[PDB]
């Protein structure tokens, strides 16, 4: 049986809403450390990885470790229907058909019951990879949200340019080009640079990406040059949702 | 001659609202008690009733009953034109081609004037289905409005169980199902419910939608269920009177 | 080079989104006196005049005058890439292919920096019709916009009639007809000096009205024998002007 109740339900409703959009179906794989899921967009140049540790939850039961394929769409439907301020309780059994939900209002003459039906999924493992940090960018999520949505007025692609403290996002197609620079200080923008790295990335599957902004105040981008990009959101005390990203190839000279 | 003026007259521009979606053509029965309105709704599936009462009106005259073959859409057209805070009167002479519809702001230094085309309608004729009353249900209006378009997402019909403390609202479709439960409460935040003789009945969603537009007239609305008559949604207009719709429980 | 430093970027902002759907490409002058812009719309009905005066900008440098061709579209949608507190700064050299357009933010970390294609532009000159004032109405911008939205539910031209009385706006149509009168008085002023009674085609009022952002006030300029003038004050730096024909 595995069972878990979260008090601030708005967490579970936001990463729904930073999933759907990317991907459709993903395996949730429930264990006693707590929730873990990693699954690629479609055309995989994209993968997200979400972590919820059972202590972040007030109340967690875990007896046999479970893999649940869900349909992203419908778990979003189910919860559009839990209000910001509900309890939410996910409940399963031990070879598991559904899933049930449960959202409870603040107080407490109304209570909603769920059973969201599981589907088959085709698992295939995937290296999350190693990660080399030779550029961080902690900054506002908003602001980043904004310079991504932007570029896209822009053209389709960003040049990520990071160097001796200050980072560059560029972009051009027909009307002309532009860039944005930001330079070192919630509202702080840190950039540590350990060695530069100048990569350009689709800005299709960042602006994908910022939909994760309601879950904290800031994002961290993590740039190497072997690796793809990285792009983080701390979830409250429980955890993350990591982006990971290629870089986009490139003409021959 | 008819005349009415109506002081709050974001209450026809709110009454429009919720029929407009509904209803395309319908006649506007004026009488000396007051308004009245009967329809089907477009698809002949749920039936619509407007009550507004002569007494709540500031000014009151009709000479002889007048009754007005309408364009809804064209009338809701002409009262998105009126503010919330302005005084609405209408008027209408007996040889009945078309009605007026004055638009005083409150500051007086503005005025407003149209003049509605009338039309010439094939009414059906309806009678008001008879309540059974079996059960009961009053309820704030939004949290009405926010269980049928939750479920809606669910299943195409909602089962509505009652019991002497509580209410359940069911639905279930492909992604699978889910349900609602209300418990009574211990003055407009509360639940209460007159379960008479239990009851357990069930809705399309589809047209609980529609006559949930009318929540911006009340903060509560009332559900009255029975097995063997139509389901009445019903929402009191301030104290004038009451915009219902009806749902038959089976074809039978 | 010409260079302009504006500290309230929002003004331009609402100028582009005033005038991009009104007008596909126009010609920016440039002088010592500042920023000068005439055109006729998409389809020759209406004339579009803006000015901003060199004295309205934090820094304002003319070495030669400019005639700038420029997509209205393209430059909109750079300016959406402008905060609204953004400091923004136009830059161009004395024969200009590319506009520069470059917003720093309050918090003086962030600066963005965009590079616009100039456009070939056979450039035309009109002239503007000089006015007579027989009546003239100032009002709120918002009342004004509204009262157009809601007669064009109505019909497709507006009456306009004014007399010392007031000014009253009809329209007329397949579902019926209906007027707005306004009196005297966030207040409205009725200048008459002599009676007017034109008409007026609801479509291009209801593109003038998208310059409502850049004034709480919009002032209309009636007379018999020229075209309607529409006027929104910018700032103190000068105004946006719409002119329109009546219909016959």
């Amino acid at each position: 049986m595995f069972e878990a109740r979260l008090v601030q339900g708005s967490i579970l409703k936001k990463v729904l809403e930073a999933l759907k959009d990317l991907i459709n179906e993903a395996c949730w794989d429930i264990s006693s450390s707590g929730v873990n899921l990693q699954s690629m967009d479609s055309s995989h140049v994209s993968l997200v990885q979400l972590t919820l540790r059972s202590e972040g939850f007030d109340t967690y039961r875990c007896d046999r470790n479970l893999a649940m394929g869900v349909n992203l769409t419908s778990m979003s439907k189910i919860l559009k229907c839990a209000g910001n301020e509900d309890i939410i309780t996910l409940r399963a059994e031990d070879n598991a058909d559904t899933l049930a939900l449960v959202f409870e209002a603040p107080n407490q003459e109304k209570v909603s019951d769920y059973e969201m039906k599981l589907m088959d999924l085709d698992v295939e493992q995937l290296g999350i990879p190693e990660q080399e940090y030779s550029c961080v960018v902690k900054m506002p999520s908003g602001e980043f949200a904004r310079i991504c949505r932007d570029l896209s007025h822009i053209g389709d692609a960003v040049v990520i340019s990071c160097a001796k403290d200050g980072v560059k996002f560029s972009a051009s197609g027909e009307l002309g080009n532009g860039n944005i620079k930001l330079s070192q200080t919630e509202e702080a923008v840190t950039i540590e640079m350990n060695e530069p790295v100048q990569l350009t990335f689709a800005l299709r599957y960042l602006n994908f990406f910022t939909k994760a902004t309601p879950l904290s105040s800031t994002v961290t981008l993590i740039m190497s040059a072997d690796v793809p990009l990285v792009v983080e959101y701390k979830i409250a005390d429980m955890g993350h949702l990591k982006y990971y990203l290629a870089p986009k190839i490139e003409d021959e000279e």
